[PDB]
């Protein structure tokens, strides 16, 4: 029937028009709602950075680890908690008393450490560069603090979990993030790619599009596909890892946020560093690191970032906007007393610079 | 013909279903977008509270009122906003402070709800144990009373606190109970009048009554309406103080002395005033700066803003 179809047409043209009109309203609500979300996040980002700056752009923390079941009779020096931020030790045989942004004691969980770190993962997604360092003599807690242990995982694994949850969320704002992972060791001034097997030679060079950012030649830079992929690379890296005690390990995650609708990008790094041991027998990098950090604090003209591989590697995450956490790991025992004191005296130098 | 318009109906069945799916994805996107916007704005407000906590015990907000029903003919000065917290006004006829930074600047279209939203945080602090002073400053005509008390149709801050403040306490009685010594008083010329003599409260509606009492029982408007709300709790001593002040315009010694007194505190001198003693606040205080958008209130606004600025020092 022709009248049937003539009717269906006339009816579809009515419908088609009410939809076309409705879709134009939705679109126009979307456009402004899209605009107010972008701006609101811009504002949330700035309020966040301000809270980080008020707490301090570089912050030092202490963590005395528990004793080991193994040696239930290494004598521990006398530890005394003057407050939540101040700590003192005495040898068994002046006063050794040190202030920090926070002191973590032997029953502080991994979770508790991460609480100091998780806010900075956001700073990295907002486009800032972050350094988390673990410092102190061998035995003192560094590896346990950064990598940790399957039963109680450390900073790095927690960072990854938060990174994927956070990235999932960001899609709802139009941001498509991409992580670039790299793992490397540093020994006697030479870099080693822990994702490679071939022995190759890698130098640190100025970037393509920013003379202040850094570029490492001939390193494996993996674009993470999902957590499973990262999990694999993590595992792999641990595999290729008294040399280990004198090697610095740097895990780096470069967050690369593209917002196509607005054509803005947001790139921030995370630099997770299991430093080498602070014990007197590193000769170059570890000493230069400590100078570089202290110089930052004193607001000095020029800074010898290029006097060492490590300070060169981390240069774009040490000046200016970057934020920096430093976890001083310490062993409670008496035979570590003098070395523990050396460790803690960097805390003294740090806040000696105000 | 049968061929022709059978082609047509198919083509339209496509555009129809095609547009319906696109209407569908839009619908969803919008629902998502609004959720996220809500969520982003909440985090923003929580950070904004943190920032004000960590940097001092004294917040300053500025509210510009919209022109009144009966004032379409009135000439407005030019208002320029740079930030959520930065505002500038220029005279209409084309040296010194002309652009001011506060903790928040509220537009003429700011609801009584949005204003209170920013004070909410300080209320719960009082339960926690602190003394809160909420001042309203400005020239007569500006917004002090409207903002503080409000009007039966769109309630102000003083009432709104009550709502939240009970929402709070039912949460606390869940091994903690709270007594609420209330207080209401005015100040004309150094004279300590009443408005009811403190009266302990035991009900949500009980307030709204004596709240309604003092209101009508109150009054020209060149007098301070203080309103203590002392709170104690036993298993948390504290207070809330809410103040609508006398006009800030040209002659009120108490105000010029209120000013003097605050230069001292921020600078870490009383009570030369009467209000100043009464309010002896370890105490988070907030201040509203009400301002009129009109060109004949220009210099007076600049008086208020420049005063608000010095406060931020
Ligand atoms: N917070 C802690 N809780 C329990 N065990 C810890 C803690 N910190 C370190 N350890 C243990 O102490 C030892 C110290 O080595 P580790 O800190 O992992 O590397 P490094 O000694 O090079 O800093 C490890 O065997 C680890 O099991
Ligand atoms: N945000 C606002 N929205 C609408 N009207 C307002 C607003 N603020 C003040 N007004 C009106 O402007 C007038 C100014 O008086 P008001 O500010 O309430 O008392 P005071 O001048 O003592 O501060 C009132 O009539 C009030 O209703
Ligand atoms: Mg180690
Ligand atoms: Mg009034």
């Amino acid at each position: 029937m022709h009248a049937a179809l003539s009717t269906e047409v006339v009816h579809l043209r009515q419908r088609t028009e009410e939809l076309l009109r409705c879709n134009e309203q939705q679109a126009a609500e979307l456009e402004t709602c899209k605009e107010q979300l972008f701006q609101s996040n811009m504002e949330r980002k700035e309020l966040h950075n301000t809270v980080m700056d008020l707490r301090g752009n570089i912050r030092v923390f202490c963590r005395i680890r528990p004793p080991l079941e193994s040696e239930e009779n290494r004598m521990c020096c006398t530890w005394t908690y003057h407050d939540e931020s101040t700590v003192e030790l005495q040898s068994i045989d002046g006063q050794q008393i040190f202030s920090f942004d926070q002191v973590f004691h032997p029953l502080s969980s991994q979770s508790d450490i991460f609480e100091m770190v998780s806010p900075l993962i956001q700073s990295a997604l907002d486009g800032y560069n972050i350094c988390i360092f673990a410092y102190g003599q061998t035995g003192s807690g560094k590896t346990y603090t950064m990598d940790g242990v399957p039963e109680s995982v450390g900073v790095i694994p927690r960072t990854v979990d938060l990174l994927f949850d956070s990235i999932r969320g960001y899609r709802n704002l139009g941001w498509e993030y991409e992580i670039k992972a790299t793992f490397l060791e540093i020994y006697n001034e030479v870099l080693y790619d822990l994702l490679s097997n071939e022995q190759k030679d890698m130098e640190i060079r100025m970037a393509k599009n920013n003379k202040n950012d850094i570029y490492v030649s001939n390193i494996t830079e993996e674009t993470v596909l999902d957590p499973n992929h990262l999990r694999h690379l993590m595992h792999t890296a641990k595999m290729n890892r008294e040399r280990s005690s004198r090697s610095h390990a740097v895990t780096k995650l470069e967050l690369i946020g593209r917002h196509a609708e607005k054509q803005e990008i947001s790139v921030g790094s995370i630099n997770l560093v299991d430093l080498a041991g602070s014990e007197s027998p590193i000769n170059r990098s570890l000493s230069e690191l400590t100078n570089v950090i202290l110089a930052l604090l004193q607001k000095q003209d020029h800074i010898p970032y290029r006097n060492s591989k490590l300070t060169h590697l981390l240069m774009p995450s040490l000046g200016g906007n970057s934020k920096t956490l430093m976890f001083i790991n310490v062993s409670p025992f008496q035979d570590c007393f003098q070395e523990s004191v050396k460790s803690l005296r960097f805390a003294a130098s740090v806040n000696s610079c105000k």
